[PDB]
């Protein structure tokens, strides 16, 4: 429903969204994880009633990298934004009659403000994710993708862990990923 659901655009000059297969150096993942996406709207609002679904990740920015170092080095992303898109579920230790109202109100109240809880990052705690609520009658930013990069199969990717991985074909179709329902 449009009641329930949330868009909040983020950027930052860097973002680290850590591949787990590769061992040696830390290398980022092409795009922001699902994963890292529900951090980021969990530090501006939640509570156990809540959880955070994440339903699309557009990806506004070209897909570029560079070699930094860690305070060693890590391939990182550079000049990133991205919108996410996302609704809340409750959880069994909600409210008997509890509903997803309040929190979605409570998240945009915070996100207007530039306010959040804990500081969101983009994947490590090194860098952090500035962000603006794009409400119902702003609009989305415009992709920056190039034609020839709008449409591509980023493979296998982090979906969440449950603390046990689970993973999604992650692909941009016209600058979005469709993040599919966590559960089987």
């Amino acid at each position: 429903s449009l009641a329930n659901r949330i868009r909040l655009h983020i950027w930052g000059d860097y973002a680290c969204f850590t591949r787990p297969e590769m061992k040696v150096e830390r290398v980022s993942y092409d795009v922001i994880t699902p994963s890292a996406a529900r951090g980021i709207l969990s530090a501006i609002h939640w509570k156990p009633a809540i959880n955070w679904v994440i339903d699309k990740i557009y990806v506004l920015k070209p897909i570029r990298f560079e070699s930094v170092r860690r305070n060693r080095a890590a391939t990182v992303l550079k000049d990133v934004a991205y919108v996410i898109e996302a609704h809340a579920v409750m959880t069994s230790k909600a409210g008997v009659d509890e509903n997803t109202t309040k929190h979605i109100e409570m998240f945009k109240r915070r996100a207007l403000k530039g306010q959040c809880f804990q500081q969101p990052c983009m994947g490590v705690r090194e860098f952090p994710a500035h962000f603006a609520l794009i409400d119902d009658n702003d609009p989305l930013p415009l992709s920056q993708l190039s034609e020839s990069e709008f449409n591509r199969d980023l493979g296998w990717m982090l979906h969440d862990i449950d603390f046990t991985p689970h993973f999604f074909r992650a692909e941009l179709k016209n600058g979005v990923i469709d993040v599919p329902p966590f559960y089987a």
